[PDB]
DNA sequence: CGGCTTACG
DNA sequence: CGTA
DNA sequence: GCCG
C-alpha cells in the first residue's frame, strides 16, 4: 500500500468505518490542541483504512501499512479487542472537545477563534449570541443561519441550485458554463455546501464575471450573506450563503462559486473536487516527489520556470506519474 | 531532527 | 484570521 | 504522529 493518498483509489463506500471514525476523532482533537502534525498522521492513517478492500480483524493486518505506528496501532488494537478505545471515549466525552467541535462547526469560526472563546468560558451557541461584540459579520451570519447550515444538503437541492446559478451565469456572460465540483462531484449524496466552477471557452471573457453573477443573484433575492462588498475590487471566489427556495418557504445553504480562465480549468477542477486530504497529499506528492508546485491555477516547474499546459485532469495525473483517479476514487 | 497544501477574501 |  |  503506497504512502500518499493520491496513489491509491479511495471510494465512497469502505469497510473500516468504525476504525476510521475513531482515528478521525483523535485527528480532530489534535487540531483543537494545535498539533497540525498529529492531525495529519491520524487523518492519513484513517484514510489508509478507507482504501482497504476488507475489514481489518487482526492486528497483523496493520503491518506494511503506511502511517500506522505505536499510537494508531494501539487505537485499532483496543477497538478490535473491546469495541471501544478509552482514549477516544475520553476525548469525545470531554467538555473541551464537545465545545470546540460545536464552535468550529460555525461558518466563520476556526480553531483559533473557538479556542479563544473557550478560554473565555463560553460553552454554548447562546453564550455567543449574547456576546455579539465578539463576532465578525461572517460569524454573525454563520450563527444566524446555524440550524439551516447544519442540515445536510441533498442532491435535490444541488440540482435546484445549479439551475439558478446557470441562469445568473447565463445572464452575466453568454456562453459561460457551470460545473459542479466538491463532494457531490465525488459521488457524495450529502454535503455541508455546494461548489460550482465557472468558466468561458474564450480566454479572458471571464474577467470580472463573479461580481456580475453575484449581482444577478442578489437581484433574485438569493443571497443571504456575501463576503465581498461590490455595487482590491476584483474577486474570483465567493463563499456565500444562498436563500434557497423551498415549498412555501426557504432554507439557507452554503454555496461556493469560483471563476477560472479556461486555460486553468483542469487545475481548478482538480483542486475544487477534493477531497481535502486528497488535495493535500497530491500537492505534497507533487512538490516532494516530483519537484513541481501544484495549485488550482497550474503546475509550476521552478527549475525551468515554466507552467505545464494541461487539457484535462488526466493530463495532470500523467505528468505527475500517477495512475488516473476518477473523482469518485478521491475520497481520501 | 524538520516537515506536514496552497491558494484567495 | 477566515474560506476551500 | 509518523516519515524522510
Ligand atoms: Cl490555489
Ligand atoms: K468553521
Amino acid at each position: 500500500m503506497p504512502a500518499y493518498a493520491c496513489q491509491r483509489p479511495t471510494p465512497l463506500t469502505h469497510h473500516n468505518t468504525g476504525l476510521s471514525e475513531a482515528l478521525e476523532i483523535l485527528a480532530e482533537a489534535a487540531g483543537f490542541e494545535g498539533s497540525e502534525g498529529r492531525l495529519l498522521t491520524f487523518c492519513r492513517a484513517a484514510s489508509v483504512l478507507k482504501a482497504l478492500p476488507s475489514p481489518v480483524t487482526t492486528l497483523s493486518q496493520l503491518q506494511g501499512l503506511p502511517h500506522f505506528g505505536e499510537h494508531s496501532s494501539r487505537v485499532v488494537q483496543e477497538l478490535l479487542e473491546h469495541g471501544v478505545c478509552e482514549e477516544v471515549e475520553r476525548v469525545r466525552r470531554s467538555e473541551r472537545y464537545q465545545t470546540m467541535k460545536l464552535f468550529t462547526q460555525i461558518f466563520g469560526v476556526g480553531v483559533k477563534t473557538a479556542d479563544r472563546w473557550y478560554r473565555e468560558g463560553l460553552r454554548t451557541l447562546d453564550d455567543l449570541r449574547e456576546q455579539p461584540q465578539k463576532l465578525t459579520q461572517q460569524q454573525k451570519a454563520g450563527l444566524q443561519h446555524h440550524q439551516d447550515l447544519s442540515t445536510p444538503v441533498l442532491r435535490s437541492d444541488v440540482d435546484a441550485l445549479q439551475q439558478v446559478v446557470e441562469e445568473a451565469v447565463g445572464q452575466a456572460l453568454p456562453g459561460a458554463t457551470v460545473t459542479l465540483t466538491g463532494g457531490f462531484r465525488r459521488g457524495k449524496l450529502q454535503g455541508h455546501d455546494v461548489d460550482f466552477l465557472i468558466t468561458h471557452p474564450k480566454e479572458g471573457q471571464e474577467a470580472g464575471l463573479l461580481p456580475r453573477v453575484m449581482c444577478r443573484l442578489q437581484d433574485q433575492g438569493l443571497i443571504l450573506y456575501h463576503q465581498h462588498q461590490h455595487s482590491m475590487d476584483a474577486f474570483e471566489r465567493s463563499f456565500c450563503i444562498f436563500r434557497l427556495p423551498q415549498p412555501g418557504s426557504w432554507k439557507a445553504v452554503r454555496v461556493d462559486l469560483v471563476v477560472a480562465p479556461v486555460s486553468q480549468f483542469p487545475f481548478a477542477l482538480l483542486g475544487w473536487t477534493g477531497s481535502k486530504l486528497f488535495q493535500r497529499e497530491l500537492r505534497r506528492f507533487s512538490r516532494k516527489e516530483k519537484g513541481l508546485w501544484l495549485n488550482s491555477h497550474g503546475l509550476f516547474d521552478p527549475e525551468q520556470k515554466t507552467f505545464f499546459q494541461a487539457a484535462s485532469e488526466e493530463d495532470i495525473f500523467r505528468h505527475l506519474g500517477l495512475e488516473y483517479l476518477p473523482p469518485e476514487q478521491r475520497n481520501a
